[PDB]
């Protein structure tokens, strides 16, 4: 039998089957509802729409996130979600397919609890698992040590890994990523005029930035650069017409990873936070740290960002140390690819949560050696 | 046939055949264990690392001494030492091979007696023999007399032999070695500011130790040097980057061997311990033994120690005799050459205790005059 | 002319007169700066909050802590504490009072000299000394013999001292403190779905611990306990509302003294280092050593603590002994009440440091007989 | 006026008054130095502890005996004792006392010579004299003829006396006395597992020896019942707890005493050297010794020691004489009840060293027919 | 064919043949024992050194003396003895060449049988005779007339002779010699705090006796000049240094020979002895006994003895008569001279011992007519 592999990540669904290169099934993690009251008889229209399609009926839909920072928060929503995802964009029958799902570190344990719950009442799975995100991008990334920093859109966190051994105790997390870059994008596009206020001009806002933000390598430079010449402008055209230009704010939004203090947050920059957990780490494993800092994620696909944080982390440490920075170009499926490899291993064939697991020990077995 | 030379030690594996000019297999003697969890699926760790392998793996490992002070104190660890040491280093089936171990004067009784047991039942060998490990010094440096100073990792001894006869009342033994060199240098290091605590960091400050450490040759003086001066001060870069500068501890580590109230011990230096075997012999073999001192051991390895020992039992010993060191390049590997040499000798090949002997008078047959 | 007693400590600075009964000043060691942008032309707002006052606007502040595991860190922001000390809270010239300050052992020399530098040259002190908490606390407890155990919020530290001699060579430092206990509060608090992130959370979940934590007897039987029973949670109230209820982290966090793993330190647990720094001694005053086991310090107030010491200790040392612990209610002050009992004896005014003893011998004099 | 009788012996000073019964003030000739720092300032130590309160700080002091083998070594030291001895434990003047003091055959003149001098110049006595310790046991015997055998702590002697007569020529001293045999348990315990090595347990192995060590009537067959058997074994609980067991070692110890060669000294046993004084003296005085031979002092006590030696003894004398050896129970205060005895003998008034002749004279007259 | 002339004596072998100026081969009559353990493995080494070789080895044998006062106590050892000095020292087949042995005056009469039954059954010599030394002295004086004092190392005799006339009624021996004078010797040397105990350290002992004492003239008067001056003191280097310094016990030691009281003897002086066996002879050869007094032996070879023995023989006999002491250079070694003479005499060569007439009549044919 074959196992499934779903990426629930927080703002991106990514699905498939153990053993294949990539998902066959990314779609965004809305659920929409109609807003306005409906007049053409007949039409027999749907009451709430999942996936890909509330993004065609953005127009007359409110959407909404069914996870916040990794915790998912509307579980009717999120039950949604999944029968989607299996039944219309895999088309499987999941009483069938083990499931191998992912999740971020230091969420609360009610999350994975209730999880696992719905996956063995509701979807009636054989047996289930959950992975921590970062573990399966060093599997998809052919390391065994390293840290590695998994920026998706609800949290970002770094998870150093020596021999196959992660040190807990110098695990981050961080509540900064793509959601609350592309709020700080709709707020500082109002400084010319544009306003995005509905929760459908969000995905607007998102299309815009993923299409021409970068990263800065020197920050004060740029701002000088923008602020004498004109030739970092460019232009949009929004599904309206009416072209808007964007001009340093292409790379004032994605500096807010590295200067958190812009959104008013407290901590440091991811820059900082990585450094930090390396120097939690012990001393005669931070060389090889240095040497293999892996990205991933769809947060750190800007342009530039490997070289920013190359810059920074150089200036960090010492001066006597090679930091690379290890940044594939199928960053954003990453922890996919990993979690595909992990089930199809035949060792793994052991460490699933079998159904009679579940039924004798209750859903308190997921925080069992399989964490 | 041939016979197989392990000198154990406390600090530092030494194994080899009988008739070579030095050891082949040269790797401390310590065994690790993983403190962390462990997230790689697949990875297959094992659960212990041996040798050298242990150091590698430092920062993952917690690193544990078998061999307190010569006295063996974790018989699981140490039998998996001499695995390691005849199946990995040396590559030989130890049921081929009688095997000479080494010991230092006047430890316990089921130390030795457990050895041979092991010895014999565990590993199965044809005979096995016992020695001492400032005899076998003494046939390496090509003396027969001669007052030698073996100062290892776990123990310090003098044992004053003349004519090929040892003069039991006159052995003297201090617990005071390398691992409480080391460990007296980890506390002076923290009055700059470095701080080393883990298991795995007395690694890193026993390579400063080696390094950098040497004996003064008058204390006071250079004291003063020290205080006014920088030109004795020198630097040192950790595996993390971040050099240190190490200033007038270079010199008063080493200064514990002569100045034991350093460490808070009641006992009197080596130079005092050496002049109190001597005067506790005979009279008329005070001339030889003078002039016949013998160093071997790694902690007689720094620089400037046998001219500072040559000052100090000359300002003690009468003045009218010739006092001399006798310090070799090699020294470090001293007892094992001696045990070569010893274990090739024709007429030794009836010293055995081979393992029909064993059989029927039980361990206990170590003690008799294979002694 | 009477003396200022000013123990800084690490986390709280509790000051006043040498002959008092108690401190009277006593506030958190924080500065804090505002980092929002202040809109309110006229406010007149000042740069920099000191010690008690910065904790009202604590919501508006980033609070920096100068002194970090017993050494000082920031030493501009350092002065401002002892200014604020001297002139907000005390309200005293120190051009004419001689100042009693503490530190703990196996410190850093430039610690100490560069206190006394800025003790005799800001503030221009007639006269200072630098004492070691432990010494202070047993003057306190009224022993002369005894192992003080002296857990602060920065450093844990071990000093036996039998008859009034201290044995420096048996001192234990260890730098696991109330600070990591409210980091892995922080951090353990997440698993059940609050976060705290921000320096100015990090003091409610300093509060949280000190209101409702608690050392189990036995860890085990209080984890069943909480896993079956539900009698163990109690419910705190933040700052907004929104009350929040803990269970097994109630004993999960002051446990990490007992283990320290939990934070992934490989050292031993306070009563193992206790039982360690007494076996270092000489084998004659163990029995008063173990008779006479004096706790102090903030640390050691979590309710439970003396007797989970008591039956660790016993259950390692000999039958035959009486382990005792000595746990005073007025436990977090006894380093400040031993310091002012010292500054108020007569025996003492020749000991301390005088302005032109400095002046004529440097800053080095800190650590000559003049101690 | 009364004198008094100071038996200074070596390892015990024992003082008291003329015509008493036994000694008033015994307590070990012990001067210990306080050799850790000392923190609590005020409590005023000292700098020197002599005697039994040296005892009970002995865990922080170095114990030195300032007398070696009958030989002063440390006159500084010695002065102590004596001052102590007269004022802090007999609360006397030595200024209006005669004293007498004892010491043992064959010795440096200049012992006696500034033993003199110390007493009429330091303490002023009125008068003073310096007996030998085995006649003053033969008058405690209530004999005048027999061959006295005096084991004290540093050496032993025999001193043939026949009808008050003494035979110098016949007179035998031996070095070796409860000091090595205390030396030599330490280093055979060593070979069990347990070690002491500062004075301070010296002490402890003292009382270990004194508490449980016996001679064996038949040395090959108490090893042999040790070897086979296990009821030799007793237990001894050290002053923190952790009993010892020591088996042959309760016999092997004093057994040095009759073989001296364990210790590497080339003499002859106490039992041959008895034997050699008798076959030197006279052959018409051989019955009455070999009828009177007596023991006394503290070596003398152990069990079984007059019947191992009157086995030998009669093994080694003609097959017809009377072998008989008085042991009486208050042996150890042999000679200072001899010496209380002989100062109260009315016919000796006119043989102590009056003042005027020593200023007469100068320290000469010590070895005058006042001798 | 040459005869052997092997002169024993108690301390001193001395041998060669018959016909030279000095024996070829003088070494010490000592057997050595090794006491110690002996470790080296290899080292071959023997069991028992005889003669100069155990004076090399003095500080690992224990050396046994086979001839204590003229007599042979240990006849195994003397056969090592002369094995020796047959075939090491001399080299020579023993089996064909006569030998002369010597002996002391009035010895048992087992002690010459046994020697002849071993000359002839074990070294197989075709003849051998006995002769007493003191004629042998008087042979190499080259008189015919005298008497002769014979002091060796066991034994002193006097034996008169008149016109080759031996008296046997007037021959005295005495048994206080040399041995007794280094006994002594040891015993005052503890006055000044030296001990020499063992038997190495009595060759120590001899050495010093032989260089340093001589025959005081008046014995009252060196010891008040000794006592006021210090012009009599000499020093003495060890085999170490600690250089002794000797003062009246220069002259005290060879006094024994004149007052034997005080080794505790009840005879006479060698003075009065001599003059004793004067007057025991006929009173008409006391004159040319007088005039003819011949000293030999090395105990006769102090400074001052010929001069003291002349001053007490003059006191003790009358006025009218010139008493003359007749002391060459080589006394030492005048009994092997006269040896050397006898046997080369031709009249001389039918009176040995040939081994047909010891075969026929046993070892009886000693004490007959063949003398
Ligand atoms: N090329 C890009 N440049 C910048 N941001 C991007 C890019 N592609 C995707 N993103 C951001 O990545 C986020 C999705 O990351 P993803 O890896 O899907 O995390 P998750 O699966 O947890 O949602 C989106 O919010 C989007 O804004
Ligand atoms: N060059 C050096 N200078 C100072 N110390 C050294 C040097 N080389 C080795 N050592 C010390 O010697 C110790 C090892 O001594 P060794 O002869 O191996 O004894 P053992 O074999 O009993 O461990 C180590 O603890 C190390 O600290
Ligand atoms: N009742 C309590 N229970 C547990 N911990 C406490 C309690 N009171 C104070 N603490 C802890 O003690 C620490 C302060 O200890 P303190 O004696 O002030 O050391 P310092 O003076 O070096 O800051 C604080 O971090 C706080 O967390
Ligand atoms: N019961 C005993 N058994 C064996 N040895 C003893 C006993 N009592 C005392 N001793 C030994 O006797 C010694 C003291 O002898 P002592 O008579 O005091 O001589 P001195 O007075 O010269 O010191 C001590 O070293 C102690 O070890
Ligand atoms: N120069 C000397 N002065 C004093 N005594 C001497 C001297 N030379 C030898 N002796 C003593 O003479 C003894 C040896 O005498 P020796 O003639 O050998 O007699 P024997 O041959 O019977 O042993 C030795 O004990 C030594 O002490």
């Amino acid at each position: 039998t074959t196992a499934l592999v779903c990426d629930n990540g927080s703002g991106l669904v990514k699905a498939g089957f153990a053993g294949d290169d990539a998902p066959r099934a990314v779609f965004p993690s809305i659920v929409g509802r109609p807003r306005h009251q409906g007049v053409m008889v007949g039409m027999g229209q749907k009451d709430s729409y999942v996936g890909d399609e509330a993004q065609s009926k953005r127009g007359i839909l409110t959407l909404k996130y069914p996870i916040e920072h990794g915790i998912i928060t509307n579980w009717d929503d999120m039950e949604k979600i999944w029968h989607h995802t299996f039944y219309n964009e895999l088309r499987v029958a999941p009483e069938e397919h083990p499931t191998l799902l992912t999740e971020a570190p230091l969420n609360p344990k009610a999350n994975r609890e209730k999880m696992t719950q719905i996956m063995f009442e509701t979807f009636n799975v054989p047996a289930m698992y959950v992975a921590i995100q970062a573990v399966l991008s060093l599997y998809a990334s052919g390391r065994t040590t390293g840290i590695v920093l998994d920026s998706g859109d609800g949290v970002t966190h770094n998870v150093p890994i020596y021999e196959g051994y992660a040190l807990p105790h110098a695990i981050m997390r961080l509540d900064l990523a793509g959601r609350d870059l592309t709020d700080y994008l709709m707020k500082i596009l109002t400084e010319r005029g544009y306003s995005f206020v509905t929760t459908a001009e969000r995905e607007i806002v998102r299309d815009i930035k993923e299409k021409l933000c970068y990263v800065a390598l020197d920050f004060e430079n740029e701002m000088a650069t923008a602020a004498s010449s004109s030739s970092l402008e460019k232009s949009y055209e929004l599904p309206d017409g009416q072209v808007i230009t964007i001009g340093n704010e292409r790379f004032r939004c994605p500096e807010t990873l590295f200067q958190p203090s812009f959104i008013g947050m407290e901590s440091a920059g991811i820059h900082e936070t990585t450094y930090n957990s390396i120097m939690k780490c012990d001393i005669d494993i931070r060389k090889d740290l240095y040497a293999n800092n892996v990205l991933s994620g769809g947060t750190t696909m800007y342009p530039g960002i490997a070289d920013r944080m190359q810059k920074e982390i150089t200036a960090l440490a010492p001066s006597t140390m090679k930091i690379k920075i290890i940044a594939p170009p199928e960053r954003k499926y990453s922890v996919w690819i990993g979690g595909s490899i992990l089930a199809s291993l035949s060792t793994f064939q052991q460490m699933w949560i079998s159904k009679q697991e579940y039924d004798e020990a209750g859903p308190s077995i997921v925080h069992r050696k399989c964490f």
